[PDB]
């Protein structure tokens, strides 16, 4: 399914081109602007381990997930990936552990050396 699709077809959006963050745009958004470091960003997301084994969603909290971009509030892969997204866009990200929770993990939700998959919808973003 969707993780394997991202493996096969996703763009590598890392600076180092190490395939640590792979992206597919699933629904095109609008506008020239993408979120800049410091912006307050509003998303809906569905996320899981690539193994399918856990699944977390902003929709289960009946509220958007909000964070300030580049401020260390989220995993590196989100700071990188959401910076590439337009308002209205839905994207798939597949993320190696070096851009998420590494060798330590984040138990009990995230084991060591986990690959993560997310679908993210960019709802809105506002300048600091
Ligand atoms: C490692 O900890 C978690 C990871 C993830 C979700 C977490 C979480 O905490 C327990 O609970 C979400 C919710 C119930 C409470 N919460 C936490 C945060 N905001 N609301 C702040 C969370 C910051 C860390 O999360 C992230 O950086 C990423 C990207 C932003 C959405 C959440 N993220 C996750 O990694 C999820 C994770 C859950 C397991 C399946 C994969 C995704």
């Amino acid at each position: 399914g969707a993780p394997a699709t991202v493996t096969e077809q996703g763009e590598d959006i890392t600076s180092k081109k190490d395939r640590g963050v792979l992206k597919i745009v699933k629904r095109v958004g609008n506008g020239e602007e993408t979120p800049m470091i410091g912006d307050k960003v509003y998303v809906h997301y569905k996320g899981k381990l690539s193994n399918g084994k856990k699944f977390d969603s902003s929709h289960d909290r009946n509220e958007p997930f909000v964070f300030s971009l580049g401020k260390g509030q989220v995993i590196k892969a989100w700071d990188i990936g959401v910076a590439t997204m337009k308002k209205g866009e839905i994207a798939h990200l597949l993320i190696k552990p070096e851009y998420a929770y590494g060798s330590a993990g984040s138990l009990p939700k995230i084991p060591s050396n986990a690959t993560l998959f997310f679908e993210i919808e960019l709802l809105d973003f506002k300048g600091e």
